[PDB]
């Protein structure tokens, strides 16, 4: 089986760590925190790693049921939430998973809309269902949040309207902010069983082991409730690459891949990358910022190479 | 290039109307209404058809600006925005398509969120919910501007990058005017919808749609509504990918227990791209979700399949 990436543009590519398109290829090589996420994370043979699954609708969405209302001390409302797995079956806490698939993977006020459909049926209405949706919030940061132990809290404001025991969706839109309060780190994993507890069965973090390479990321912007800010969220590999390489389950012949960045039309390369068999890119770039490139490209693979390959400059 | 269909289990795919799982296989044979779905349209060489676009993101999304608050009738706060292409691009109203690629293609309120980035260091944000009514006079996508209403708030800024999130409907009850298979009039009223990718329809007789049916959250009310789509997201990248020629007008495929190898039914996959089955009856297609179909070969106009 030989290996192929798929031939979409940025412009037909989407994040795998939060629902968003891929706005630009974008590299930091002053970044001081370790890169460890937990979505987006394939080998290049098709193994998915850490808290990856294949839908769009999965990434930083969860599924369950609400047991109870709490407040703060702050007056602030809160919901504790049971969560099962995407599909509906029950999580198994001894699952070899960070946490349930599909779990956000960074610390930060996650801002969405908790939607929900009762199981118990009215006659009156046709045997039909009620339902309900509000805006809400989720602080990954937070030590209510334990999805590796099967339950989360989430945040409402002005509304009594959320009924337990009965099936709940949470549909990601953005961030509530980016102050100082509200810890927004992309690369600051949560504790997803809670302070004092070990994450396990982790993604392994990523990095450039050669001197003057930098990590190459695919970067999107993303929602803000309100406040000031233009937060950012990149992956290792869009989405629409996770599923691929997962279908294609091509062995890997190295520990690297050397790939170019192609202008079709031209068919000139812009820029050649590596791609680890962990599934990440690195370049040979100094400077930190958009890589500027025609619309209609997308990477190419050459052949396999090993680590001592020198990529030219970009 | 031979045709291949995605291995993507059932659990594993996603709805091409609306950003949803693909929750169950679905029949309705005495489905009274011409299905003409303008999303998640493909041929199976795959030329996109319709407001069909590539991004999971793009269904059912706006991206553009607000002009102005409007007031009228109805309660809530209301709000024109024009809107461009996805990309950002302007609009060209000439473009061969319907209207911008992933406009919701069905009547109904849709139920989502509008959230703004400041265009003039760091720019202001704000969002909030809102409600796009596709029936509307005022829902005119292909003339570059629609309407959406918010809960009572003043807090949306005008001549500000604007965005919509697409979350469900608003409201399935009769003034709501929720019909998956009639399309909006995205030029408004009184005006006819152009460039349309074609209705499709079973020809042989004892045979009826497949689709890949999603169940669509509410923001109120009592309703379980449902979308249906003729090919799933993941299919209509793949298929748009292969660019493989059709070499009849239907091709034969299997769906497949793989742990079992058994098949446990076979479909007609039309070239226009969309799924047949010899079935009499309504509703699921009650099978493991870790089913997938796999073309088996290229046949005819009079090939007979087994019943379900």
């Amino acid at each position: 089986k030989p290996f192929t990436l798929p031939i979409l543009t940025l412009g037909e590519l989407t994040n795998s760590r939060f629902p968003l398109p891929i706005d630009v290829l974008y590299t930091n090589p002053n970044e001081s925190a370790i890169v460890q996420c937990q979505n987006g994370r394939c080998t290049l043979d098709g193994e998915l790693q850490g808290t990856t699954q294949l839908l769009p609708t999965g990434i930083c969405a969860f599924r369950g049921k609400v047991t109870q209302q709490v407040q703060d001390e702050h007056r602030g409302t809160h919901w504790n939430m049971t969560v099962t797995n995407l599909n509906g079956t029950p999580f198994d806490p001894t699952e070899d998973v960070p946490a349930p698939l599909g779990t956000p993977d960074f610390s930060g006020q996650i801002y969405g809309v908790i939607s929900q459909r009762n199981t118990n049926t009215v006659p009156g209405e046709g045997n039909l269902p009620a339902n309900r949706a509000h805006e809400a919030v989720i602080a990954t940061y937070s030590p209510k949040f334990t999805p590796k132990l099967g339950n989360i809290q989430f945040s409402t404001w002005e509304t009594q309207d959320v009924s337990s025991g009965q099936p709940t969706k949470f549909t990601p839109v953005g961030l509530a902010s980016v102050d100082a309060n509200s810890h927004f780190d992309q690369w600051t994993l949560p504790s997803y069983s809670g302070a004092l507890t070990l994450n396990m069965n982790l993604a392994p973090s990523v990095a450039p082991v050669f001197p003057g390479e930098c990590l190459l990321f695919f970067r999107s912007f993303i929602p803000l409730k309100g406040g000031y800010g233009n937060p950012a969220i990149d992956c290792l590999m869009p989405q629409e690459w996770v599923q691929h390489l997962y279908q294609e389950s091509a062995p890997s012949l190295s520990d690297v891949a050397l790939v170019r960045y192609v202008n079709p039309e031209t068919g000139r390369t812009l820029f050649e990358a590596k791609l680890h068999r962990n599934g990440f890119l690195t370049v040979a770039r100094n400077s930190a910022g958009p890589v500027v490139a025609p619309t209609n490209g997308y990477f190419r693979f050459d052949s396999w190479v090993n680590q001592f390959y020198t990529l030219a400059p970009m």
